[PDB]
């Protein structure tokens, strides 16, 4: 479903006084959006290996909804939801936020019947299907769709068609000691009512102390308490939820993550670098990260028969290290 292309955004969503600003602040460290580097082990490896002038990873765009009803205006203006949540208290809360979003959808589906009711034509067929489904359920819970259906769906970008990742905000203590009444029940719920949904705990407090403390004391802190920042796992969760991923260009001058959508084929992949490449492109030279690491160098990868040469019909895969060729 969703918008076309790679210019997506994920939105920070939940009730007030639940850590939104903190959560936003920590990511940062436009005042309502920020781009955050995605952390990646591969990237680091490639970068250490080539020691390039220029290092450029992928980024997540995250929106700290400032502006409900106007609130939902901005949600429709995002491509998925970071459902933030505090730790009855968080389950009532989850049911609420789901309630609003489902109700904003029916409320918009109304006129979409009205205006369509004069059959001048095949679209009318499918909107019923949707309404029928959204007078039960969220759009996304229907894992069966088609080209005709997605077209129409994408016309209105319903709130319940956006994907969702649950973030449970916690006291320093519960994250660290790794047990919390609510996370159990939330996970119970998510399994019952949103199967597959990611639930990721974290502590805004904790994360913010870590911003303040010196990389030295910082490390002493994370050593002492046998714990980790939760952020990297959340940034990746967001990116993954947007259906984004990337490929690499590594060489002595630059290593770079190039964000793409699942299914992007090599010519559109190359067009990210320069738009003449979508047409101008005869093949892509691909090395999987695994092989480059194992074999230990490009000539080793080549010598071992693993430096594959894909044509114009190749779906780039996440992690591919690619030299694109033209003319
Ligand atoms: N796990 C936790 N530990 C300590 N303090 C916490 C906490 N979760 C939230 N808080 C506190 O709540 C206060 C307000 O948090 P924050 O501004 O991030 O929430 P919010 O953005 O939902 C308020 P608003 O609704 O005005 O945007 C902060 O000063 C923060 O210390």
């Amino acid at each position: 479903i969703g918008r076309f292309g790679t210019s997506l955004k994920i939105g920070i969503v939940g009730l007030p006084n639940v850590g939104k600003s903190t959560f936003f602040n920590v990511l940062t460290n436009d005042p309502n959006e920020s781009r955050v580097p995605v952390p990646d082990e591969r990237f680091d490896f490639l970068c250490q290996y080539h020691k390039p002038a220029s290092k450029i990873p992928a980024f997540l765009n995250v929106v700290d909804i400032a502006g409900g009803n106007a609130f939902l205006s901005h949600i429709s203006a995002c491509d998925g939801i970071f459902h933030l949540t505090r730790a009855v208290d968080p389950i009532r809360d989850i049911e609420i936020i789901h309630e609003e979003l489902q109700l904003k959808d029916e409320e918009m589906i109304g006129p979409i019947i009205d205006k369509l009711e004069k059959v001048a034509k095949p679209e009318y067929d499918i909107m019923c299907k949707v309404k029928s489904w959204v007078i039960d359920k969220p759009v996304r819970f229907y894992h069966d769709w088609n080209d005709k259906e997605i077209e129409v769906l994408n016309k209105h970008l319903f709130l319940t068609s956006k994907p969702m990742v649950y973030l449970v905000n916690l006291s320093e203590k519960d994250y660290i000691r790794k047990k919390n009444k609510w996370l159990i029940k939330i996970k119970e719920w998510v399994d019952k009512y949103d199967p597959g949904a990611l639930v990721i705990p974290f502590s805004g407090a904790l994360e913010l102390k870590l911003q303040e403390l010196s990389a030295e004391e910082r490390q002493k802190y994370l050593e002492a308490n046998m714990t980790q920042s939760a952020l990297p796992k959340i940034i990746k969760a967001g990116f993954a939820a947007l259906q984004l991923e990337y490929f690499f260009t590594a060489g002595p001058d630059e290593v770079r993550a190039w964000t793409i959508r699942k299914g992007t084929k090599a010519p559109q992949a190359a067009g990210k670098i320069h738009t003449d490449f979508e047409k101008g492109f005869i093949m892509a030279e691909v090395m999987k990260y695994e092989d480059f690491k194992e074999e230990g160098s490009e000539n080793a990868v080549k010598a071992a028969g693993k430096y594959r040469q894909q044509g114009r019909n190749y779906i780039v895969e996440d992690g591919d290290i690619i030299f694109f060729k033209f003319n």
